[PDB]
């Protein structure tokens, strides 16, 4: 399935729920700056390849245009168009002053050195220059890249630029001894975790004493375990990974997890816990069901069976939309994906303010903003849910595209 088509007729159906025009729909169904450049190289036996680059930018009404660089070999332009379509919402729904913005090499980067990669992200930065800035687009990490790269690609922007500003802000996840923020390593997590605690709050459930279950436990499956058990006092009762998952009604302590993880290469065979497959952690009877994994973990053979109260969708959407209809029909609260997950793009958005500003913050000043972020974001999307009588998901849709067609207004790009 093409992934631009996807995305499209995913707007078009958010369109459905709402009052927008014709024109405003048209608008936002095409990129408003697509960029597609060549990235020539010297490899490191004296020769040079030549690499396809791309930089989208699909809409920046609200702002600059905010999304990561994707360096990977099944690389196209399509997906590039998609995920800044997405990112447009992704920063909409949760009030950032932002577009949507990608960027992507088709590059396999695991076949490069050292060397060969910077030279990949200094040619890169050079390519695409004419179209990026701090008040411009705003790249970031995404797969197959990390601040190392960002650290690279921000040196030779600031070069390119001879200092006439503020360039740190040109990129975000940059090392800290470089412009970098506090609160990057567990934004996800403490996003999700600030969602989860509003959803309780919202249905009267106190989550005190609850349990919890995540499927995942990479970097934002255990940190949202770990948040969880600390802040909201939750039990952890099963966890699991690729291999499989692991289910103990009376608690689990996510640090020794993580520890027989890092020494037994797998969360299986935790002392004390019971073994259980991923499709059997999601039959367990829980309050909260925080997905941090591959996608297209819910579908509708498994909808009905469905136990949990709350589903944080922490990764990139695992509930299809048959299983949305099913979970909902359920009297179950589902949190979106791209408003669960926001608090990456809203501590990137931290990160520039400090940049521009000249002056980092604490982990404190970071973690009660992007509280505030967060809240907001749920209360906006909760609120649409309630009033329209649609899908928690259709709600971020309604309310993203409705802050993204009202600064189009407000322009005057459209009319009606
Ligand atoms: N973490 C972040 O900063 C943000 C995350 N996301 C989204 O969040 C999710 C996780 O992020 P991230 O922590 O970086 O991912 P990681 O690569 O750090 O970890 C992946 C985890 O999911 C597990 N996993 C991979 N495939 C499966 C599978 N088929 N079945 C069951 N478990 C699987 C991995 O298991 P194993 O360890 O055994 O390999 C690991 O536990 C993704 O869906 C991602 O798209 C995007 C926004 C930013």
């Amino acid at each position: 399935i093409d992934p631009f088509e996807m995305a499209v007729k995913q707007l078009e159906r958010a369109a459905q729920y709402m009052d927008i025009s014709e024109e405003a729909l048209e608008w936002l169904k095409k990129p408003m700056r697509i960029v597609e450049v060549s990235v020539p190289i010297e490899m490191d036996d004296g020769s040079v390849k030549v690499f396809t680059g791309f930089r989208v930018q699909h809409n920046w009404a609200r702002g600059p245009t905010k999304g990561g660089i994707r360096w990977h070999p099944a690389e196209t332009l399509s997906t590039v168009k998609a995920l800044a379509t997405w990112m447009t919402w992704k920063v909409a729904v949760v009030d950032l002053p932002y577009g949507g913005g990608k960027g992507g090499i088709i590059v396999n980067p695991k076949e490069l050195s050292e060397r060969e990669q910077e030279r990949l992200a200094r040619a890169y930065i050079r390519a695409v220059y004419d179209v990026i800035g701090p008040w411009t687009d705003i790249p970031a990490p995404d797969v197959y890249t990390n601040p190392k790269i960002m650290g690279w690609m921000m040196d030779e922007y600031e070069t390119i630029m001879r200092r006439k500003g503020p360039a740190f802000g040109v990129i975000t996840g940059k090392p800290l001894s470089i412009g970098g923020s506090l609160g990057r390593g567990t934004a996800t997590a403490q996003g999700a975790i600030f969602t989860i605690r509003e959803a309780a709050k919202a249905l009267g459930i106190d989550l005190k004493g609850k349990k919890i279950a995540v499927q995942g436990y990479g970097n934002a499956g255990y940190y949202t375990a770990k948040l969880a058990k600390e802040q909201l006092g939750m039990t952890v009762v099963a966890v699991s990974d690729s291999r499989g998952g692991i289910y103990n009604p009376d608690g689990l302590d996510p640090d020794e997890v993580l520890k027989w993880k890092r020494e037994h290469g797998s969360v299986k065979d935790f002392p004390g816990a019971t073994n259980i497959t991923n499709e059997e952690l999601l039959e367990l009877e829980v309050d909260v069901l925080a997905p941090a994994a591959i996608e297209e973990v819910i579908t509708e053979k498994n909808a009905d069976n469905i136990k949990a109260k709350i589903v944080a969708e922490v990764a990139n959407g695992p509930v299809t939309p048959e299983a949305d209809d099913i979970l909902r029909e359920k009297g179950i609260l589902q949190i979106p994906d791209f408003l669960c997950n926001a608090g990456g793009v809203t501590v990137s958005y931290f990160e520039w303010v400090q940049n521009i500003n000249g002056y980092y913050w604490t982990e404190e000043e970071v973690r009660e903003k992007l509280d505030k972020k967060m809240t907001k974001a749920f209360w906006e999307v909760y609120n649409t849910h309630k009033d329209k009588n649609i899908h928690m998901r259709d709600a971020a849709y309604v309310v993203a595209v409705s802050r993204v067609y009202q600064a189009m207004k407000d322009r005057g790009w459209v009319k009606k």
